[PDB]
This record gives C-alpha cells, structure tokens and sequence, in this order.
C-alpha cells in the first residue's frame, strides 16, 4: 500500500503518458502474482517500470532458474502496492501492444479494467528477440535485478529490455529514442538498509 503523498506522486508521473501513443506493456511473473511489470511509449522513450515480492516461492524459484534469474532477497525492499496502483490509474479505455495477451489479460481482467484493450503483435519466439543481444548491451544498466544463471545459460528475461526489444523487432532496427524511467526509484523502493560507514 502506498501513502497518500505516494499515491499524488504516481498519479502525477503517470499523467506523462499520452494516452493515444503507441505503448507496450510486458510481465515477468504469473498474472496471479508477478513480480515485474513495463509500460513504455516507445516515441518519447518514458516508460513505468516498478517490481513485487511474490506470495507463491515455489513458483518463483522455478521463474527465477528458467526465466527472470531474480534473487528474492533483491525484492523484499520494492514498494508493495504498485501494480494495483498504477493499473487503476492507467487512462480510461487506453490500448496496450503486447507480445503474448493471454496473462496480461488475466492481470487486467483481475484489476476490473476490461475496458483496457490488448493488440497482440503475436510474433514468432526468436522475431521477437532478434536484438536481445544488442538491447543488453546498451540498455543492461537500466536494470540489475537479473542476478542469477538463466538456463533452457541464456539471457534472463527482463519486462522493461523486453518491451525495448520488441518494440525494436517490430521497427527492424535496435535504434529507439532514448528510455527514460517515469517513476522516482524512492517510490519503486523503500528506503533500504543504512549507509556502511566507511
Ligand atoms: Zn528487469
């Protein structure tokens, strides 16, 4: 749950979108309980980009060896609340480009926003990460929770670089406007343990 100042703040932020534009959205996690959620408007390069502990463990450390390579201790500090918050929010009949609309449907479907529509781009496994490599290598810094060795060794699935590559599959070219995160990492994470003094 966020505070109410919390709650201004997103809000606020989240008016940054145009609600019109082109914008993807992607999940890491089952849509019953996921644990990393991107929205991105591939134009302006903003994007939504927030995490969450899950409840199901046993799952999550099959996701974390197949897929994501989270470790869970890097999730107890996110900010509880967000995917609810922010999905409330999101504009009143707003259009969503995905790669794969069955979970998010199932996420939007379990938040009452039906009236949110889905456009699958419904393109082949490998289409989709054509520039996987290239995405990791010029936008990695944009997210480090992806710790652990991923095997199917291949390269963890991020929500956030997904969105970037799919968006660069569809375009045929890794070349986008530069991503730039909407939300402030104090509301994506709750101020974590003291400064080691050194
Ligand atoms: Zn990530």
């Amino acid at each position: 749950g966020l505070t109410y100042s919390q709650t201004m703040e997103l809000k606020d932020s989240m008016l940054q979108l145009d609600p019109n534009a082109k914008t993807w959205i992607d999940i890491e996690g089952r849509p019953e309980d996921p644990v990393e959620i991107a929205i991105y408007q591939p134009n302006n390069g903003q994007y939504i980009h927030f995490y969450r502990e899950p409840t199901d463990i046993k799952q999550f450390k099959q996701d974390s060896k197949h897929s994501h390579g989270i470790d869970i201790q890097d999730l107890f500090s996110v900010q509880p609340g967000l995917t609810s918050a922010v999905i409330e929010s999101l504009p009143k009949n707003m259009v969503l480009s995905c790669q794969g609309a069955d979970d998010i449907r199932k996420l939007l479907d379990s938040q009452n926003r039906r009236d949110i529509k889905l456009i699958d781009v419904s393109m082949q496994k490998d289409d989709a990460r054509k520039f996987e490599d290239k995405i990791w290598d010029e936008y990695k810094h944009l997210c480090r929770m992806h710790t652990g060795i991923v095997t199917q060794e291949v390269t963890p699935h991020c929500a956030l670089l997904d969105c970037l590559m799919f968006e660069a599959a569809v375009i045929g070219s890794p070349q986008i406007p530069t991503p730039r995160p909407v939300l402030s990492r104090d509301l994506v994470f709750r101020t974590g343990p003291p400064r080691v003094v050194l």
